[PDB]
């Protein structure tokens, strides 16, 4: 059975599946690129002639007749098959536009994000020809917007808990649908509500019924769909976002999307098929933060000098730069992997969401800090974009959950190979090649040889110094997984403190290797910036190898860290019991 | 000459001047306390019956007739001599009220902060009897507000650059004053503008003139003072904040405050005499964040459970708790040191500002993260208090500057003792006791003895485990200073990258020892929470000893860190040259 092409999955097994990762990918046909040249121009000039971010914020919705203009560029159909009404773009052409719009206004660009990153996305990802023909030409025009109605009060971050749910009619010719969904994008505006809901089914093991989760397409034309007024939120304000209510809505059963009960797989497939766009948009946003910053820090005097001459400004600026270049270099790589058409990349997707969402927030905060008083005002716009970033660590799955998902979904196949232990011990002689070099891991790991991994020939020689770091990290990272997995078995899923820290380890490690790949590309092709990219990549790899070391080491052994986890359980418990901070002030009064 | 009682100054010399720090201080007379008990009640109940934070934000000023009510409690005169119209409070009684108001609305409480933490503060800290009698009874009533008009466009965070400046009249009977000041609190409302400006003086070495900096008191009753409309800012919005302009304002010369040219010392004295209030207010704010947090995390289900049962929630909550308890335990300690009346504590002051301002922001961000979607809305208020915190890392001196100040002002006296080297080598025999145990440092440090430091008897025995950590940290921290100081001499002031990291080291180390002191108090007196405080203190000390290790070690030796600092200088330079992010996207387009 073929090895999972996922680099991260390989990395959990301590294997080195570079092949989704090297050379840093290129995917454009010469027409696909050339087409892109013709699109970049007018769209970006739109976002200086036409748009106005501050006014968009003030109105708490898009400029309606500026929004309209996007319909005419087909902005609501960028990924649709061209003759069915779209631009037919590959993932990576689309991602470039996502970078552009992310440079300018998160609000509009996330209204799109809802509408086309995930909104109708099921119609492409499973819809039949009849489904596409019916709905898609409407949606692509942006005459009809769509929304991904997962979340409801009871619980949103656990899909299995959704109580909003649906009765097949007795003639079977339609499903019937009920429930609230809360915080749905374009809930005021959309026509094509995708809705995810529970439904009974007669089972295929006994003919008893069980309850399973289904995804659906619902036009507001059905009647009985209704939505609240918009909520008030920290930013993104030009985006419409509301509840949606279902008055027993009827749904002709050929509007089952995918197949009844496949819905949960659909939901995770859509969200993973969308996440790359977020990293693209934040890449753009960061590009415009860092520009705004360096310009201010170019002009401001202090202490008789331009402040960019002072070390702490240089460090802040360099970090923000590295974070942008990493995010960009990851986003384009995931889009390219999809356009090539690898099928498995679930971890890389989740990692890209986590890293881009947190890193943009780090950058924007530093930006305000360098910008000082100037920065804090409503005039310079940085303030709005900061407020707008903080949302991204939450929606489209909160990063804490996504961390746990990364770690668990990762160490599925490690668990498989450990099961390979129990199998092989019970066929040592009949089977051949059963464990050849498997204990060799300990031959490598106990006696302190090189593990046998290298980036030789894989990375441009000059980088290989920093490239060496990745091997070190990898050897250390995969090592701890084995131990901490084995000790805890499938009980691991309750070792949350540990799982989180493995999530952060995986994040930094994969972020490392991505940049090291792109750097190798730019070095070899010799673009004039290639030495600059070398300098960035090296700085990142040095820091990331440091953090990974102190994570892995502090996690593997320290009794004091077990004292910490004990303390956190104790202290959290005490806070919960008291329902508050336990201790009075030193005065008692 | 007496040893500086400053613990931090001692710490720079690697000495252990616990005596400003142990036992954890108590300062209240039984009337001072009892008075406080009578004040806590009605004020806090005011901040539930009367105030409304959301409306305050909406109006972008205080509820005018709610503001009025504070005048009647004397809120604008809490520190004024009672018979001159104040409450006569010690620092620590005032600090308790600061904790209360910080629990509820940063806006009002910083309008006070401007008015009385620093505003009139020069009138107490140097004003003559005639000055106090004249101005103070007006100000204490809050009929007249006051402002600390340091900052102006040209430059604000460097006091020496202020161009706003003043001519002594030829009769000498008044000074005459000119310039703008920008971002001045209560600039719309205040009557008693303190203003800080340059002025010529005939020198006392030749009778040639030089230019020096003076502080002044200015009533708007003088005429010729004017101010802009209010600016728009991310929060705190109920605070008024504006420019102020000076139309050649005349100032009768007995309104020199302190003495002409002493102004810069006055400015730093005021700001240091104020900073403790900020740590108090944020302590309160954090107390109400963490309460809001634990309550939401007490009720929310997910995955079939209350989420507080899941490890990552427990860790977040425990950290937020530790950060609150540290901030509180520091603020009250600085206030107590002032009420006792130690004179030198400049570093502890700056540290308290840095740590409280950053730590509250860490807490508020985690609070939003646990609060998820619920958290992001305008309904629960957390979003406003988050926006309101981000300002504190900037104003009253930006933390980056304050870091550099901490490190430099610290290693002044180390430089003195190294000069003691050059002196002693040129009197080895005449002088006695010249260097006895001084090379003993290397006897201790090379051969790896204990340095001779301990907390034995100083800290409660059970803590001494975590107490041991401080000695380790201290030995490591002071060690690097010596080396990095010596190598760089007074050129050190240009080794910014290094100085910053020493600032962070000092921060964590002193924060540790503070909590270890308070914990020892609570243990010995045996308050029912004392085991809880033990658990907090231990967790903090373990983490802080870890971060200090990796700071000191990574800074002292790694060539790769010198490669980093090289890279940052190179990369920052490239960004400045290009005035932007250097590299195109992987597509070139
Ligand atoms: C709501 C609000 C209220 C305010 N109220 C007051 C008030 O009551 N009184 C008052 O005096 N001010 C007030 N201010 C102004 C605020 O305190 C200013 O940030 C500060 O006083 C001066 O900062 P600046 O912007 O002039 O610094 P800048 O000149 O803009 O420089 C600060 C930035 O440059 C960098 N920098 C500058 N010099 C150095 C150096 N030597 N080394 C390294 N980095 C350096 C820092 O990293 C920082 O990012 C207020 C501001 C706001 C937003
Ligand atoms: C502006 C905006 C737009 C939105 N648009 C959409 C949209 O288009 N589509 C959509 O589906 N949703 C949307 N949402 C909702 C958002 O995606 C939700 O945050 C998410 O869908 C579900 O989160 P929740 O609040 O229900 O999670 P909750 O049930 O509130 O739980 C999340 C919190 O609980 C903790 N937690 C939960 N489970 C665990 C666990 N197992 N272990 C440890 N900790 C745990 C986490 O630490 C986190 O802090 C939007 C929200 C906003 C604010």
């Amino acid at each position: 059975r073929a090895e999972s092409k996922s680099f991260a999955v390989g990395m959990f097994k301590g294997q080195l599946t570079i092949d989704q990762v090297f050379p840093y990918p290129s995917v454009l046909s010469e027409e696909q690129a050339q087409f892109l040249k013709e699109l970049v121009g007018p769209v970006a000039r739109f976002f200086e002639e036409v748009n106005d971010p501050a006014k968009n914020d003030a109105l708490e919705k898009v400029e309606d007749d500026t929004l309209q203009g996007l319909k005419e560029l087909g902005a609501f159909g960028l990924q649709v098959p061209s003759e069915l009404g779209g631009l037919g773009l590959s993932n990576t052409q689309y991602a470039r536009l996502a970078e552009i719009v992310g440079m300018h206004d998160l609000g509009v660009s996330v209204t799109l994000g809802a509408h086309q990153s995930i909104g109708f996305k099921g119609i492409l990802l499973y819809g039949t020809k009849a489904q596409r023909e019916k709905y898609l030409p409407r949606v692509a025009s942006g005459q009809a917007l769509a929304a991904f109605c997962l979340t409801e009060p009871s619980s949103g971050s656990d899909v299995a808990s959704i109580r909003s749910s649906a009765i097949p009619s007795p003639c079977g010719k339609y499903y019937t649908l009920n429930g609230s969904k809360i915080w749905i994008s374009n809930g005021g505006l959309a026509d094509i509500f995708t809705v995810f809901a529970k439904t009974p089914i007669k089972d295929a093991a006994t003919g008893a019924v069980k309850e399973k989760i289904t995804a659906f397409v619902v036009e507001r034309s059905f009647g009985g769909v209704t939505h609240g007024l918009p909520e008030k939120k920290m930013g993104i304000k030009a985006s419409n976002t509301s509840e949606v209510y279902f008055d027993g809505v009827k749904v002709p059963s050929e509007n089952v999307l995918g197949e009844v009960g496949d819905g949960f797989k659909v939901a995770v497939n859509i969200l993973n098929n969308g996440r790359f766009g977020m990293a693209a948009t934040l890449a753009g946003t960061m590009k415009s933060l860092i520009a705004k910053a360096v310009d201010h820090a170019t002009n401001r005097t202090q202490f008789g000098d331009k402040i960019h001459n002072f070390g702490v400004i240089q460090e802040k600026l360099a970090r923000m730069a590295i974070l942008q270049y990493v995010t960009e270099s990851m986003a384009y790589m995931l889009s390219a992997n999809m356009d090539q058409g690898f099928k498995d990349f679930q971890i890389e997707a989740a990692i890209s969401k986590i890293f881009c969402s947190e890193a943009a927030w780090k950058v924007a905060d530093e930006c305000i800090q360098i910008m000082g008083g100037m920065g804090f005002m409503k005039e310079p716009g940085v303030e709005r974009v900061l407020r707008d970033i903080r949302i991204f660590r939450i929606f489209e799955g909160a990063n804490d959950i996504l961390r746990l998902f990364v770690a668990l979904q990762g160490c599925m196949d490690k668990g498989k190979e450990l099961t390979g232990l129990g199998n092989a011990l019970k066929n040592p002689f009949g089977n051949v090649g059963l464990l050849m070099g498997e204990a060799g891991k300990q031959l490598r790991r106990r006696t302190g040889i090189g593990s046998g991994l290298s980036l030789s020939g894989i990375v441009h020689p000059e980088l290989s110094r920093s490239g060496e770091l990745a091997v070190q990290a990898l050897d250390q990272f995969a090592t701890v997984v084995e131990a901490k997995l084995v000790k805890h078995k499938k009980g691991i899923v309750n070792e949350q403190f540990l799982l989180q820290r493995l999530a952060d380890g995986a994040i930094d490690l994969y972020a490392m290797v991505v940049v090291l790949s792109r750097a190798s590309r730019s070095l070899s092709e010799g673009y004039p910036t290639a030495q600059h990219e070398k300098m960035l990549c090296d700085s990142w790899c040095i820091e990331a190898a440091t953090r990974i070391r102190e994570n892995m080491a502090s996690l593997q052994s320290s009794p004091q860290h077990q004292e910490l986890f004990r303390n956190f359980r104790s202290i959290s418990k005490a806070m919960v019991e008291n329902g508050g901070l336990v201790t009075g002030n030193p005065l008692g009064i």
